[PDB]
This record gives C-alpha cells, sequence and structure tokens, in this order.
C-alpha cells in the first residue's frame, strides 16, 4: 500500500490523464494517488523539496538533484481559424504565420523558447490585445471563434469534434515534437514503483509515439 | 489611448474572452490591452499592488482597498459521464452525486466552498486518485471519457459540440449561479475607462445574464 503524489503539466493533464486513470485503477490498486497540475517550475521545485514524488513534464528537467525518463514524443499541430488565409493551405507555413494573430503559451509553446521560430518572431508582440498566462482551452476557443492561430498537442486530436478537426493543420517536415517525460529526484527510493509508473504511462499511448518517427524533429 | 492591464480567472477566460476581444478591437481601438489569466488571490493582490488595473473575478473582492461591479450571473451546470447513474436523470440531484466520482475545482467550484453541498460532501476524498488544482478542460475530458461528474459554467455550453451537449445536466431549482464581477482599487484613477469596460464586458454576454433570474440562487 501507500501514497503517491504526482504533478502534471496543464498542457498534458487533459490529454493524458483521461487515458491513464482507468489503467491506474486496475494496476495501482491499493495505492492512494494525489494528482496535481503545476507548470514546470513548480514541478521541479516540488520534486526537490519532496512535496511531490514524481512529475510529468514536457521537457528534460536539466536540474541538479533531479532526473527524468522518456514517456513519449508528441507533435505540435497548427490549429487554424477559418478566417486565417492559412486555412486554405494544407500545412502550416512558418513564413505565413501572422505574428499579430498568433496565440502562444508562455510555457506550452515557449518554455525556453521551444518553438523559437514563433516565440521570437518579429511582430509577435504587436497587437492590441496581449495575452499572457493564457490556457490551451482559451486559445482553442479563440481559434474556433475565428480569431487567430495556436498550436495543439497531438493527443488532443482524438478528443476533437468533426468541426474542430477541420481546423487542424500539421506542420511541413520536419514536424515539431515535444517530449513528455516522467521526472523525479535522483535519490527517489521507490525504483520498482517508478518502473511501474513509467510502464503504465507509456502503455497509455499508442506505441508509435514511444519513438521519434521519420519526419519528426524535437523542437528546441 | 493608453495601456490597460486586466486579469481574468482561468475559469472565465476561455468562455468570456472570445466574446469580448472582437468588441474591444472595435470599441477600444488605440488602447493597448494586456490580458493575463490569474487566480482570485493573485487578482486581488495585483490590484492592490498596481501590477494590474482590473480583474474579472467570480466573487466579491471583500477586501479593504478594493471594490467591484457586477457584470453578470452564470449558472453552474452538471457535466455527467455516460457511465454514471445520474446520466439517466434529467437534472443533477444532490443525494445522487457520488463524491467518489466527482471532480471539483479548487476555486472554480469551492472558492470559500461556494458549492458547500459538494465541497463539504462526505467521501469526496475517498478515492484512489485525488485530483488537486485540476483544470476545467481536464475535468471535462475526464467526463467525456465516461469518468465522473463535474460542473461547468453556463457560457461554456454554446462552445460544446452536439455530443458534449449530451452530457449536460442542469440543477434542480434553486439552480446555483456565480457572479462575474470587475474588481478595481477603490482609488482607481481612470473612471471613464472603468465605466466603459463595465458596459463593454456586459455587452459580451446575453442580457438575461445581467440579472438573477427565477429559479437561480447566488451560490454560497
Amino acid at each position: 500500500t501507500g501514497r503517491l503524489n504526482i504533478a502534471v503539466l496543464p498542457t498534458i493533464a487533459p490529454y493524458l490523464l483521461p487515458r491513464v486513470f482507468p489503467i491506474w485503477k486496475k494496476e495501482l490498486a491499493g495505492l492512494e494517488i494525489h494528482v496535481s497540475e503545476m507548470q514546470t517550475s513548480r514541478c521541479l521545485a516540488s520534486l526537490l523539496s519532496g512535496e511531490i514524488d514524481m512529475a510529468i513534464i514536457a521537457s528534460k528537467a536539466e536540474t541538479e538533484g533531479l532526473e527524468d525518463d522518456l514517456l513519449y514524443y508528441e507533435e505540435f499541430l497548427g490549429y487554424v481559424s477559418r478566417c486565417e488565409p492559412l486555412f486554405e493551405q494544407d500545412v502550416i507555413r512558418t513564413t505565413e504565420v501572422n505574428p499579430h494573430r498568433l496565440w502562444l503559451l508562455d510555457e506550452g509553446h515557449c518554455f525556453r523558447d521551444q518553438l523559437v521560430r514563433f516565440c521570437q518572431m518579429k511582430g509577435l508582440h504587436e497587437r492590441q490585445t496581449a495575452y499572457s498566462g493564457g490556457s490551451m482551452e482559451a486559445f482553442m476557443r479563440l481559434v474556433e471563434s475565428g480569431q487567430g492561430i495556436t498550436f495543439i498537442p497531438q493527443l488532443t486530436v482524438e478528443q476533437l469534434s468533426p468541426s474542430q478537426k477541420e481546423l487542424v493543420r500539421p506542420f511541413g517536415m520536419p514536424r515539431p515534437v515535444r517530449e513528455v517525460r516522467l521526472a523525479v529526484r535522483q535519490d527517489y527510493s521507490r525504483r520498482k514503483l517508478r518502473e511501474q509508473l513509467i510502464g503504465l504511462l507509456r502503455s497509455a499511448v499508442p506505441s508509435d509515439m514511444h519513438k521519434l518517427q521519420t519526419g519528426q524533429h524535437l523542437a528546441h
């Protein structure tokens, strides 16, 4: 028996957890699991201090005292409003992405400038309404309403309605991907549970995602 | 026309902003606007600190130095999975809400335990997975995968697909609502702008939401 305190990114929680919860019930029976959503900073801080046992993140921790393991890769996809000129195109054209109509998550897209081609593109901050601290939910709602463009995680596609799927435009190759990883402290003394968790989370997604597929590139 | 810093709760943003942005662009041309999503605690402190000028919250500030104006009332609705006993019912029923399969938002549903019935319901924590500080999006996805019950704000409905609309269950009267309000420093110096934002934000939602209708009760 025992208890497990695990954090999860807001840009992962909605897409991954629906898949994992049923799997935990059957495999992790006898264990009380406390799930919490945090952004990366909180995750790394909580891991170190011992506030949480594990953290599901979208990047390497690269933090003294912590370590992480690959769970799966996940492509970023264009979510393009029906009002954008780019809607008539089949793929996202970097050079046609209008900086003034782009919604970027500070940490979802621009954690250490991951999608740098957009995070640091000229004209980005030139618009009436600046949006900071925004959520994927908000951004998608905006796009669906005909305002702008944003980027959504592959795992969310199967959750999308027929109408929503129409807004999806993948990238031209190479396609941007983030890495979803399970982070802990180096001295984490539950190696067997850790091992079990890694397996369960990885089994929560299609195996194809376990490895970088030709045509995909880790966004840096 | 100047700069305006305005914060909005994560539980309101995705539902209100797509409505207002189109309005602000026409009516507030020339004014620089910086929107950021914040929780109620940060909104209040940021108002008192000057970091932000306005905050769209879901409660009365009830804080020395701050005041606020009503924008509109918004119903909480049941969001029930197809697997749940309640699914065959027409409306949410206190007694028949299984605390072990309920997803509640820290501030979204239990700000000062606004929804006391559920926020303080026996067994709410008797589960395998305690979900801390989850997002509305995550809870909605969990419900859509046949996992549990949550409550969502009325303004979300119009955004839902047909399928998602099948999961909606209204409360029996009195139906619980929250109040969405605009909060400012009592000494805020831009009065005309304040009055303009109050009118504009109220024009962003159906006028029937401006007042508390029959069968509705301000949750507390």
